[PDB]
């Protein structure tokens, strides 16, 4: 779905406990890029530091966008997680 204006806001996580929460568009190109940017040969599945997604949205407007991040610069890996988990949860956007 991603690749296609709307910022998109995903959250990485490695097992070093690394919240990586970006937002961007066509992210699978900007991924696959820094992977195969700093150095690399030819390792797709990628092993070495591991990356979960368990954070996914994306934003239209900029406001609700400078407030994710606003608000994700103050809470943590913690308040983050819960702060979507409230809303993964739950299903209720679009429509009625």
């Amino acid at each position: 779905m991603e690749n296609k204006k709307s910022h998109y806001f995903y959250v990485l996580l490695c097992q070093d406990g690394s919240f990586y929460g970006g937002y961007t568009t066509e992210p699978e190109r900007r991924l696959t890029e820094h992977n195969s940017g700093t150095g690399a040969k030819y390792t797709r599945l990628a092993k070495r530091r591991p990356v979960i997604m368990i954070h996914t949205e994306k934003f239209e407007t900029r406001s609700e966008a400078t407030k994710a991040e606003a608000a994700f610069k103050k809470l943590t890996r913690k308040q983050k997680e819960q702060y979507l988990k409230t809303f993964h949860l739950e299903h209720h956007h679009h429509h009625h």
